[PDB]
């Protein structure tokens, strides 16, 4: 498991809580909740979070909260 310093606490207590309901904020399109849920309760830390949430993010940006909107790029030759 990771576990960084740099914690959120809207994110990571929104994602234990979206269990229950999914996309809390406005549940405008509980459609893609799943999808959106799924990235939120991966771990905790809104850093991975919505940097794979913001490839998919429908509601979480709806609220007019924005971080990184932009679609997935290419991947170098990683480990």
């Amino acid at each position: 498991m990771a576990a960084p310093s740099m914690k959120e606490r809207q994110v990571c207590w929104g994602a234990r809580d979206e269990y229950w309901k999914c996309l809390d904020e406005n549940l405008e399109d509980a459609s893609q909740c799943k999808k959106l849920r799924s990235s939120f309760e991966s771990s905790c830390p809104q850093q991975w979070i919505k940097y794979f949430d913001k490839r998919r993010d429908y509601l979480k940006f709806k609220e007019k909260f924005e971080a990184g909107q932009f679609e997935p790029s290419e991947t170098t030759a990683k480990s």
